[PDB]
C-alpha cells in the first residue's frame, strides 16, 4: 500500500484499539476510488480466529443506508412516492393521527415522535398494527426529527409492498446482487457461519437478537470488502448500470431536512464539505444524534451534493461500525469492530484519516 495510507491508518487505529479495548477490527480506506484493507485482532477470541477481509460484522444501524437506497430504487421504479400517505400501503392504519404522515416522514424520522425502538413485546404482525395504531405523536408531522428504528423500519417494510417481494428478497435482488455484494446478508447462511465474527459485550460473545423490523433498521451483516464496494457504489452512482438503482442512490443522498449543520437523506446523513470536525465528532454522540430536534424542511429537496461528508454510525450490542465518504474526492472509509464503542471515537478516527489523505 502507499505508505501515507499505511501510516495514517496505523497511527490512528492502533491507539483507538488500545483505548477502547476492541477485540477485532477491519478498516477499508477508499483513496482515489480504490480500496486498501487493514485488519487487527480476533473475530472469535475463544477459537483464536483472526479478523480477515472475509470476516462478517454486524453493521447495526449502518443497515439503514441499504434501506434508504432500496427505498430510493422503489421510487425510481415508480412503485412508491415519498409524498404518498402511509395509509396508501397500510390501509388498516385507520387511526386519525396518521392523517398527513407520509412515507417521507417515516423515512426521515419526522413523523412526529415515533420511538427509537419497537417494543420487544411486539412479535406478531397484529402486535405491530396495534403498536402503530395506538402510538400518539408528540409533534405535528414534518416539524421534529427523532431518530427511530420504528420510523425508517416501517418505511422499508412499506416501500417493498408494491413489488410483492419480501424485504429480504427485494434487498438481495435489487441492491446486493447488482452491486456484487455477495458476502452481505440479512440472515447469515450456514455456509458463511465460519466467517461470522462474535460481538463482545461486557466480555461475553453475543450476536444480535431477532426483533420486529430488524432487517429494515439494523439487521445487515457484511465484510470489509463488500462494505468498501458499498462505499464505491455510493461515491460514484453514475457508474452503476441499473438505472433505477443509480437513481435510488441519488435519491438517498438528496437533502430533505436540516437540523443544525446536518442534512437528512434516506438512511445517509450529510454535511457540506469542508466540514468542521467538531460538528461531525460532537454531533455523532448519542446525546445529540438520538435527541428530538426541530427540522427545517428543504422545499424541494436539494439533489445529492458531491462536495459532502456523507456518513452513518451503527451498532448492535456487540458491534460498532462507521462509514464516511466524500464523493467530490473519491475518498472514503469503513470501520468495522466487534465491540460497541462510542460514536465520537469512531468519527474522530475517521476524520483524522480522511483529513490527512484529502
Ligand atoms: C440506534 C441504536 C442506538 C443502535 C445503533 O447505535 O445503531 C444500537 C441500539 C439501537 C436502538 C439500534 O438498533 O442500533
Amino acid at each position: 500500500a502507499p505508505q501515507q495510507i499505511n501510516d495514517i491508518v496505523h497511527r490512528t487505529i492502533t491507539p483507538l484499539i488500545e483505548q477502547q479495548k476492541i477485540p477485532g477490527m477491519a478498516v477499508a480506506v477508499i483513496y482515489q476510488g480504490k480500496p486498501y484493507y487493514f485488519t487487527w485482532g480476533y473475530a472469535d477470541i475463544a477459537k483464536k480466529q483472526p479478523v480477515t477481509q472475509q470476516t462478517l460484522f454486524e453493521l447495526g444501524s449502518v443497515s439503514k443506508t441499504f434501506t434508504g437506497v432500496l427505498g430510493g430504487d422503489a421510487i425510481a421504479r415508480g412503485e412508491i412516492k415519498l409524498s404518498d400517505p402511509t395509509t396508501k400501503y397500510w390501509p388498516e392504519l385507520t387511526a386519525k393521527q396518521w392523517n398527513g404522515i407520509t412515507l417521507l416522514h417515516l423515512a426521515t424520522y419526522t413523523a412526529g415522535g415515533l420511538p427509537l425502538q419497537v417494543p420487544d413485546e411486539v412479535k406478531s404482525s397484529s402486535d405491530l398494527l396495534r403498536f402503530y395504531q395506538n402510538w400518539q405523536p408528540a409533534w405535528a408531522p414534518g416539524t421534529q426529527r427523532l431518530y427511530a428504528n420504528s420510523s425508517i423500519g416501517l418505511f422499508g417494510a412499506l416501500a417493498v409492498k408494491p413489488s410483492g417481494l419480501s424485504f429480504e428478497q427485494a434487498m438481495q435482488t435489487r441492491v446486493f446482487q447488482p452491486l456484487k455484494l455477495n458476502h452481505t446478508w440479512i440472515n447469515v447462511p450456514p455456509a458463511e457461519e465460519k466467517n461470522y465474527a462474535w460481538g463482545y459485550r461486557e466480555g461475553k460473545a453475543v450476536h444480535v437478537s431477532p426483533g420486529a423490523l430488524d432487517a429494515e433498521a439494523y439487521g445487515v451483516k457484511s465484510t470489509i470488502e463488500d462494505m468498501a464496494r458499498w462505499v464505491q457504489s455510493n461515491l460514484k452512482p453514475l457508474d452503476i448500470n441499473e438505472k433505477t438503482l443509480q437513481q435510488g442512490i441519488q435519491l438517498a443522498q438528496s437533502r430533505y431536512w436540516q437540523t443544525g449543520d446536518m442534512y437528512q437523506g434516506l438512511g445517509w446523513e450529510m454535511l457540506d464539505w469542508p466540514v468542521n470536525p467538531d460538528s461531525i465528532i460532537n454531533g455523532s454522540d448519542n446525546k445529540i444524534a438520538l435527541a428530538a430536534r426541530p427540522v427545517k424542511a428543504i422545499t424541494p429537496p436539494t439533489p445529492a451534493v458531491r462536495a459532502s461528508w456523507v456518513h452513518k454510525t451503527g451498532a448492535t450490542g456487540g458491534f460498532g461500525s462507521y462509514v464516511a465518504f466524500i464523493p467530490e474526492k473519491e475518498l472514503g472509509i469503513v470501520m468495522l469492530a466487534n465491540k460497541n464503542y462510542p460514536n465520537p471515537a469512531r468519527v474522530d478516527a475517521a476524520w483524522q484519516i480522511l483529513n490527512a489523505l484529502q
